[PDB]
């Protein structure tokens, strides 16, 4: 029953998981292994794959899920696509990107969230709105192509409304604290509407967009790759530092004015700065991101 896989090269190593480049005897795959101590967070992300109405082409595509007996226990792989070009951070840090290559990733990446976000199938019939959580260019993957896709949904969150707002309140502050909303980091979540949570991961993506803008040679003189926050926070931040900068000094990544006189750059920085709006409410929905991005013909 277990695939003929044979485990090539370590190519990420996150909270949860190792990911390995390997091949099935399509030939090359990925294999995101998990410890049986890491159980719950290869079940949450198999359940999350698993579902019907997921696939999308801006969702990393799954194969299967196993279990593997080792001499030291048990091991829980996933087994998906594998993405030569890897995650978004590491090929921003090496590339600088073109305008085209920037409405790519930027409209597939809102594409993404939008699918995920749906409380409908593009067929019309209902499904289960999910939030990422911890979306950051580290958990988008590139595809050959320089469109976006999703991937790690370990942390992720099905909107299942027999959820208890009190099983919602520890959980407690779920996800990377450089990319947390102002409302995570002030623990001023409304534990009620739908909508709180998938405002939060367009605050997320509003950071990732900006990520994409910082590096496209569209806006002129380009600077080497900083993470947000990356001049204001340590590299591992905490939740206390960040409501330092994100809230009690409303802080965001600085948009330098000269951005702005690429007319389709000044589009994508008016829409962005509106997604990481203090107040969710005044955030664009990923639907409406997505949108715009498709408006951008000239
Ligand atoms: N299909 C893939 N193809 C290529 N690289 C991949 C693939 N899936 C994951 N990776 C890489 O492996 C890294 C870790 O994978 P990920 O699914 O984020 O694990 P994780 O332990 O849950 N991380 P996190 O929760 O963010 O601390 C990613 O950041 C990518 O660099
Ligand atoms: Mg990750
Ligand atoms: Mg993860």
């Amino acid at each position: 029953e277990l695939l003929p896989i044979e485990l090539d090269t370590l190519v990420g190593k996150g909270r949860f998981a190792e990911v390995y480049k390997a091949k099935l005897k399509f030939e090359t795959v990925a294999v995101k292994i998990f410890p049986y101590e890491e159980y719950a967070s290869w079940k949450t992300e198999k359940d999350i794959f698993s579902d019907i109405n997921l696939k999308h082409e801006n969702i990393l595509q799954f194969l299967t899920a196993e279990e593997r007996k080792t001499e030291l226990g048990k091991q829980y792989w996933l087994i998906t696509a594998f993405h030569a070009k890897g995650n978004l951070q590491e090929y921003l840090t090496r590339h600088v990107i073109s305008w085209e290559d920037l409405r790519k990733l930027g409209s597939s990446l809102a594409r993404g969230i939008a699918h995920l976000h749906s409380d409908h199938t593009p067929c019309g019939r209902p499904k289960m709105p999910i939030v990422h959580r911890d979306l950051k260019s580290s958990n988008i993957l590139v595809k050959n192509d320089l469109t976006c896709c999703l991937c790690d949904f370990g942390l992720s969150l099905r909107l299942d409304p027999t959820l208890s707002v009190d099983d919602l309140a520890n959980s407690g502050q779920v996800g990377t604290a450089r990319y947390m909303a102002p409302e995570v980091l002030a623990s001023a979540m409304n534990l009620e509407n739908v909508e709180s949570f998938k405002q939060t991961d367009v605050y997320s993506m509003a950071l990732v967009l900006w990520e994409m803008t910082s590096r496209c040679n569209a806006v002129g003189e380009v600077k080497d790759y900083e993470p947000p926050f990356g001049s204001k926070v340590r590299e591992h931040p905490c939740v206390a530092s960040m409501a330092d900068n994100v809230l009690a000094d409303a802080g965001r990544p600085e948009i330098p004015s000269f951005w702005l006189n690429h007319q389709g750059i000044q589009m994508v920085c008016e829409t962005l700065t509106e997604c990481w709006d203090h107040d969710p409410e005044a955030r664009l929905t990923a639907q409406c991101v997505a949108e715009r991005f498709s408006e951008l013909e000239h």
